[PDB]
């Protein structure tokens, strides 16, 4: 049974000021951890994140709308509390905000699941293999070009051996320059994806396709918004590219929509705004079925699990670590998910307590 | 100019009784006001609520969030403020409780600009008829049938010529009893709409309309869950019933989904929760251009005057009452959306503040 739930939240200032084509001013995000506390005293952690906006309403909702599904309840049934939390959180709801604060609790849930098992939640899932691939995904739109291939040449010195870096300028110009000087930077043979973070208009994506596919790239990510299931499946059918996408999606229905219109090649569902791991093994199965790969976005550190136990995972994005106690180190180009019961992530609350808002 | 924006969050107690298939017993519904304040002193009002839970997260949106892209900004530009405030909370959001924070905030902004214009709204929007026709929706699942036969005594001597009561109970002849008697009571000439509220799956929906065929039934809401476009416009195909839906809808994406695919004939926006005049305005035309007609769900003190101002609207559900000054009254099945400037809605806010949380 569930005796505590602590909520918290956070305001983590970025060291740089990071930027895309859809909110840039990129100073601080907010941070919301989710700990739950069953009757043996075992604890798990949870947490999802905002960029600039809506992180005391995600924090609202686990504290005044989920604690009563949570108290109470035998913490081992994870599956009868999602749902419980879903439709509790329905009206006004069914996506948005509400899967960011489910997917918190969800997370914190899996990690007492395999605390109380003692094992890491990528074997508990399964198990396929713990060293997973990742790529440096950089918040560099408005970052000078000379400094966009030092970035690089830092997250090579790094261990990466993939990067992603941000098109999506006012003048496509400008990112076929970018990209030309960051592949011919990097080389040939070295994995390069673009992210336009829903920046372009359907014609203007294809467009952009058109004129970057010389250089070879790995991927584009989110060329325009993703409601657009007809535009996206147009984008697919013509740009001569994966197109990834998903970040932005928040229901299991959003990703049966966009793969059943083939509005994406490539699947990249975040584990903090998806539902958790319960949503996030669901849209794996999807992609799975459907002979796609799957990639992710956002905190590696909890994702690295459920990449690690799916067998058609590729690329997961690596972009907290000077709050965690011992974060994964990155070796030619992969991580490796750690073997300590749950999640195996420890942050340091006290540290972070001065960041508290 | 936006000089002041006021949001408060109020917990309006509901009797017992009141209940569907899938949201159970409505404790309360959460309203959150907004009265925002010009630089000339004119102040507009706008409100949207929740059942049950989300509230505080809805308020906690607009009060930390939004009034970000308010204060300062040329309150007669709607929908540049519109767009803003979409795009402020578009990360975790694009759609769910974001969308009521927005609406309520919308419906302010043009309540306030019909004050300046001196006009009410149905006439700003362009005007067609202010006598909209009403339907009483019951919230009476639970109801013993000889309660549900007096509630409709009660609504017909309230002036409603329509009324619209709950269905999906675990068994299906339940329902059909309950149906029939009803039917019985008023005379197969009067308009009785049932709502499931996504009780039924698909197969269960189809059945059940086979079951109720007999009844003459003006529509059947919300079959199954709104997310299954698929299954939905399945139900459409197969149950010989105008099949209504979009209570649940929040993002003009949503409806674009709904009639492509043809998983709905009649759709009800709710401006409370689809992004307030601005955007309900926008699935009315879409809903015009499908050649379809309009309902709409909750609120029709403020919903009055969007469907008063469209050709293809059809029977308005009608039932915080007591928490306003000039209430419209039901007549030979209609009511008049009010000629006084803006939404001509006035609440008690000092009654309110009683119930403040
Ligand atoms: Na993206
Ligand atoms: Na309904």
């Amino acid at each position: 049974l569930i005796e505590r739930v602590r909520t918290d939240l956070y305001r983590i200032p970025l060291p740089t000021r990071l930027t895309d084509s859809t909110h840039g001013a990129m100073m601080d995000f907010e941070l919301i951890t989710v700990r739950i506390e069953d009757s043996d005293g075992a604890t798990g952690l949870g947490y999802t994140y905002t960029v600039n906006h809506g992180g005391a309403a995600v924090a609202t909702m686990v504290d005044k709308d989920l604690r009563g599904c949570l108290l109470g309840a035998d913490a081992e049934q994870i599956e009868k509390i999602w749902q419980s939390m879903w439709w509790r959180l329905h009206y006004a709801g069914r996506g948005g905000h509400a899967t960011s604060a489910i997917s918190a609790v969800d997370i914190a849930l899996w990690d007492l699941k395999g605390i109380r098992a003692r094992t890491p939640l990528w074997k508990l899932f399964g198990g396929y293999d713990p060293v997973v691939p990742v790529y440096a995904g950089g918040i560099d739109l408005e970052l000078p070009v000379a400094d966009l291939k030092t970035q690089a040449d830092r997250f090579l010195a790094g261990g990466f051996r993939a990067i992603k870096m941000k098109v999506g300028r006012p003048d496509l110009k400008e990112d076929v320059d970018r990209v030309s000087a960051l592949r011919e930077h990097l080389g040939d043979s070295f994995p390069l994806m673009v992210d336009a973070n829903m920046k372009w208009t359907v014609d203007g994506a294809i467009r952009a396709a058109r004129a970057l596919a010389p250089f070879d790239l790995h991927w584009i990510e989110e060329p325009t918004i993703p409601d657009d299931l007809v535009g996206n499946a147009r984008i697919v059918r013509e740009s001569g590219h994966t197109i990834a996408g998903g970040e932005n999606l928040h229901t299991l229905y959003d990703f049966h929509n966009a793969v059943r219109a083939g509005s994406l090649t490539l699947p990249e569902p975040d584990v903090s705004n998806i539902g958790g791991y319960t949503t996030f093994r669901k849209v794996a199965a999807l992609a799975e079925a459907n002979n796609m790969l799957l990639t992710s976005h956002g905190v590696h550190d909890l994702t690295v699990h459920a990449l690690a136990s799916v067998p058609h995972r590729t690329y997961m994005e690596a972009h907290l670590h000077a709050y965690m106690a011992e974060p994964m180190a990155v070796t030619d180009g992969c991580v490796s998910a750690p073997d300590r019961p749950g999640h195996g992530v420890v942050l340091d609350f006290e540290r972070l307590g001065r960041l508290a808002v």
